[PDB]
């Protein structure tokens, strides 16, 4: 028995261009970022990949990538399920700030720790901060104390896992063809469990943008292999 | 006084509307004009400050792409979209794919007129060997084959829509969710027939414009208080 | 590719003994009625029938039948989905009345028509009547205009079939082993569709109490055969 | 705004009479444990407690509690949602062994540590052991990695919290009346989060069997107060 799982990281956003920390900030794809999702959709169509369900975040840049893939591949009827659990890693009080001004405010050494470490997060938001996800209507049905004030990669890995165990994985076991269209850090959390990686290994893992990552899994969901369609 | 707001929206022009070809369940895309109409609907809904908790649509791309363009322009991409065959356009049977001169040649122009304007007289049936039968399309692989039409009249479309109203749309409205239904002329006519308790005569005369939001204000029992177009 | 579907009719209610028209009246199984479901479970256990989902009505005489089956087969973990659409045919203003009282106030032959006919329903309740389902909190999430003042067998067939098409049949097509536990007329509606019966045929059909009705279906859900486990 | 949540721990299982470690072993309620469930049902009905949903585990001692309550309260129409996440704390290789026997092998103080600590689990099951939930068809839809070889209370707490955030809390915020009918340790997991308890507080917390525990919560689901119905 072989199941097939496809992971896809969204392309460039407008804030990647302006050199700002994004996190849960809901910024759009750039034109190039849209172009990547379309190209990803071609490669999947060219290899005749089909899907019974698409999982993505509640952030437009991921959602739009999912949409462009399904449109390009002629699979618009496929249900799309959107969850905050697949959101990008939250960047705390860094969200919105220029990456350079931060590197001269806190120093480049401290800023590097917050980006590259596994378990040391950036400084928290207060709940009175306008960037606190609890103020955003997008999250009105979610209990507000489930929402982060800040995240390290470990936090992201821990919030993605219940969604893997409760929705994605059961669908795979039911013989559904799943695509996960999400963000680097949330996808790294999925990959960490899939291949049972150490902290060192997940930190060295870089998932390229707009390139479908295909996992073949056995009856127990142990990876038989993985590869990129490029 | 408890009031609820429901928004209905018919998709814009498809590629086959130009060619004057009967579409039905054929999954033809919106033309560029159909794209822009969905955007314009979205722009206007954003301007009048409309918000949605759920969008219901068909499994046909011209309707789905309309929902998408509205959510995107209105900055509501996080909103769930639920897609169902029960909101599909009326099935046109053996007319699907053919233009008016082809159908006149096969059936005579007078038979075709009856099928266009009737309530309960459907056009000729497809059978299981015809490649246009929804049963051969993998889009419907999880739908029981005998739920899928070989042909439909408006009465059929009306009857298959009603269950989805009672099971999914109406309960959402009663839970104070702000619903948009983005669909097709005939499936929307099926919802309106029930809402306003229209006779067969009145539903036949009803002509819902394309790409114009149709707003229904409903009371606590979902009886309409009023309806109007945003245009 | 063959699928297996089980149908089961609940045992004797307390009102069957009293000889009153039941309908949607939510009367319990008699003790005998509980024994019938327990025996039904034993039969299914003996032939090692497993279930992934049980569908039933929102009426206790059917819910409790399902419970007793799952309990006897040691399958309590299996999800039970309850719906108004699988309810018994509504008996209108006859609900709660004696079968002799109805003969008196309506005539004996008029009553037989209401029971045996396909499309002639008994007299309507009005909105002011206490027995109208709209006053019952059980149906508080159901829009009130979807609920009947009375029903003929045609009505029952037409409310059951959307639930067959939307929920039961798609489960079967997902290779889930389904049991439907319900009522005479709601089951007769399902059978009518399964076997594409005429009106005359469905009116002659007599589904016995507490005996599992097994359908073998092909890949398109067309019945290959059916039989009773006894 | 405020909300009302009801918790209930199941009564005595047959293995409690034998002083045996149960964990995920799916043993039935004792007759006393059935009566407790029925008595709980009478109390709730008397005080006019209604429910829109009942959450329970996939273990029959909890499921049968939920059923006996609904039956006595005359609320059989209410959906029951069963989840492994609400299962009892897993007892590793101790499952099936009696408490006197276990003292001789490991020593009584070491057994106390496994019974009473927060973060030290009993000896873990082998993957090849018959008792590993991964061999149980009840969990065929759950990825094997989610299935424990052993648990400390900390593990149980961490597996219950996602179900709180994903299912229970959104229902409460959607104005649904929820009952959770489960196990001592899984309920302690919920209470730990609800009352923001320290590790020390939750270890001393002792929830009696078969007594409904009512929580009153504010608009952000923070408890205003809680009490037992006795």
């Amino acid at each position: 028995t072989t199941y097939t799982l496809v992971l896809l990281r969204h392309g460039e956003s407008t804030w990647n261009k302006e050199n700002k920390f994004t996190g849960w900030t809901d910024v759009p794809l750039s034109e190039k970022g849209e172009e990547e999702a379309i190209a990803a959709g071609k490669y999947l169509k060219e290899k005749n990949f089909k899907f019974d369900v698409v999982y993505t975040s509640v952030l437009k840049r991921a959602i739009c990538t999912a949409w462009n893939v399904l449109k390009t591949a002629d699979l618009l009827h496929v249900p799309v399920v959107k969850t905050w659990r697949l959101n990008e890693r939250h960047c705390g009080s860094l969200q919105g700030l220029n990456k350079s001004e931060t590197a001269k405010k806190y120093g480049e050494e401290q800023v590097k720790i917050w980006r590259r470490s596994y378990d040391i997060p950036p400084p928290k938001l207060d709940k009175e901060d306008n960037r606190w996800p609890g103020h955003n209507v997008v999250y009105k049905n979610v209990p507000k104390d489930a929402l982060p004030f800040t995240e390290c990669l470990k936090d992201t890995v821990e919030r993605v896992l219940p969604f893997w165990f409760d929705h994605i994985a059961p669908d795979i076991l039911a013989n559904k063809k799943v695509m996960v269209a999400a963000h680097g850090n949330s996808l790294r959390g999925l990959v960490k469990h899939l291949d049972n990686l150490s902290e060192a290994d997940v930190l060295e893992l870089n998932i390229p943008t707009g390139v479908p990552l295909v996992y073949e899994l056995d009856e127990n969901l142990k990876p038989i292999k993985h590869y990129y369609l490029l």
